[PDB]
Parts: structure tokens; C-alpha cells; sequence
């Protein structure tokens, strides 16, 4: 029955409305000047940048990396309660639970950060502020392009124009996976994913029935992510080894020790 898909559909709809306070419906009203929302604070440079604080709520690159950092801290927190209400997911092994969240949680960072970018620049701070993909090109020679490869993916993926109900699926497809290394029992979290799969598969074919093989263009996507992860794991230890003063948080600390 794809009734049963479309009630599951509006089920995880819902439920990433819940769990996610700046969906890309509203990243794009205050990306393109609507009504609905209210215009950004630009940093592009080192004089914007700390007149930022005077209108939105130690060096430099160090401090932006930092706040990354600490909003991927929450995110982890938004994604882990968004989890909880795919069905079947609490009902799985504990370990596995920690071990679909440990390898889920940045491809689906990586993913919504996308709904923030444009070719030019970053929305942060809940959408009251935008950073240029320029003044992250000229902070530090190690913090030079540990942002580029994300606007790179994001520009290409937001050439799908998914909507947040479509992403919302899609990125249960994603913890869903079953061949994430450490898995107990895999089969059970197949079963689960097969039927995330049927529902994303209606749901592009509903709100893009113009749109030829979405379906698969979108899985290819998830190639494009591993890639940004594992190339940012490395570039993270580059980083703790030139700057030995620079805390992680523990909960990434925990995620990072993955491959
Ligand atoms: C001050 O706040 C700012 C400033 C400038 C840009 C942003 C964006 O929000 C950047 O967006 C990102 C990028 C990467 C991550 C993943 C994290 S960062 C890391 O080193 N390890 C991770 O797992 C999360 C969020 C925020
Ligand atoms: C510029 C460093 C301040 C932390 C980044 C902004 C997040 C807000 C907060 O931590 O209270």
C-alpha cells in the first residue's frame, strides 16, 4: 500500500519540523529577501566580522571554528531526537542505536548544512547572520579550505530543489543504513531502511513528477557526502596537531574515532 508510505511520509514530515528549529523553507525566505523573514548581518571581512556582535547574539579563524564546532554539538542533539521518532529505531540494540547515529550524524549535517548555503556564502547563527565562502577562503593556512568542499557539495545539491518534506525522508534513509561498520544485526535495520526507501521514492515521485530519476540522482548524493566526512576527518588532524590549544568537544571526539 503506498498509503501506508504516504502516512509514514507525513509521520517523519512532521517530526523533522519538530526536531529542526531553521528548516530550509525558511533558509531560503531569508536567503532571497521574502517577506516572511528578515535580512541577514553580513560578514565578508575582519571589520564585519566584530561588528556582528554589536547587532547579532582569542583569534579569528580559531573563534569560527569553534562555533562550528559547538553548532554541530546541537546538531547531533536536533539529529539524535529526530532519530528517536523514525519508527522501529528505538526498538533496535543500543549498540546499534550509538552506531548508526556515530557514521549518520555528519552526512546529515553535511546535508542540511546545504539548505544554509548558497554559492556565496553560509547562513549562521540561526539565520541572522551570513558568512561569505570568501572571508572563509582567507582566514588561516590551516583553516584555509576546511569549508570549501561543503558550498562545493551544496552548490550541486541544491541543483535537486528538494523540499524539507523530502528531505526529511531522505535523511532517515541515511541513519538507516545497515552497513555501517559494527552493526550486531543488520537485517532488522535493512528492514527498516527498505521501507524509508519506498517512502522517499513516492514522495519524489509525487512532488516531482516532472523531475526524471530524482530518486537515484538523490542516492548518488550520498557518495558526494562520504567523501566531505572522511576528508574532513583528516583535515581535523592536521589541525590539533598544528594548533595544540584548540578543544574538541567529547562528543565529537567520540563520533571521530570512526572509519
Ligand atoms: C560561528 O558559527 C559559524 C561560523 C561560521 C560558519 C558556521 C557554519 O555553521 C559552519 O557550518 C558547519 C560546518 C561544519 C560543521 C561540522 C563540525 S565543525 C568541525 O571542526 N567538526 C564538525 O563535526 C558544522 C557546521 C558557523
Ligand atoms: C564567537 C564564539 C561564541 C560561540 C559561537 C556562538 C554560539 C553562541 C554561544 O556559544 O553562546
Amino acid at each position: 500500500e503506498s498509503a501506508d508510505l504516504r502516512a509514514l511520509a507525513k509521520h517523519l514530515y512532521d517530526s523533522y519540523i519538530k526536531s529542526f528549529p531553521l528548516t530550509k523553507a525558511k533558509a531560503r525566505a531569508i536567503l532571497t529577501g521574502k517577506t516572511t523573514d528578515k535580512s541577514p548581518f553580513v560578514i565578508y571581512d575582519m571589520n564585519s566580522l566584530m561588528m556582528g556582535e554589536d547587532k547579532i547574539k582569542k583569534e579569528v579563524a580559531i573563534r569560527i571554528f569553534q562555533g562550528c564546532q559547538f553548532r554541530s554539538v546541537e546538531a547531533v542533539q536536533e539529529i539524535t531526537e529526530y532519530a528517536k521518532s523514525i519508527p522501529g529505531f528505538v526498538n533496535l540494540d543500543l549498540n546499534d542505536q550509538v552506531t548508526l547515529l556515530k557514521y549518520g550524524v555528519h552526512e546529515i549535517i553535511y546535508t542540511m548544512l546545504a539548505s544554509l548555503m548558497n554559492k556565496d556564502g553560509v547562513l549562521i547563527s540561526e539565520g541572522q547572520g551570513f558568512m561569505t565562502r570568501e572571508f572563509l577562503k582567507s582566514l588561516r593556512k590551516p583553516f584555509g579550505d576546511f569549508m570549501e568542499p561543503k558550498f562545493e557539495f551544496a552548490v550541486k545539491f541544491n541543483a535537486l530543489e528538494l523540499d524539507d518534506s523530502d528531505l526529511a525522508i531522505f535523511i532517515a534513509v541515511i541513519i538507516l543504513s545497515g552497513d555501517r561498520p559494527g552493526l550486531l544485526n543488520v537485517k532488522p535495520i535493512e528492514d527498516i531502511q527498505d521501507n524509508l526507501l519506498q517512502a522517499l521514492e513516492l514522495q519524489l515521485k509525487l512532488n516531482h513528477p516532472e523531475s526524471s530519476q530524482l530518486f537515484a540522482k538523490l542516492l548518488q548524493k550520498m557518495t558526494d557526502l562520504r567523501q566531505i566526512v572522511t576528508e574532513h576527518v583528516q583535515l581535523l588532524q592536521v589541525i590539533k596537531k598544528t594548533e595544540t590549544d584548540m578543544s574538541l568537544h567529547p562528543l565529537l571526539q567520540e563520533i571521530y574515532k570512526d572509519l
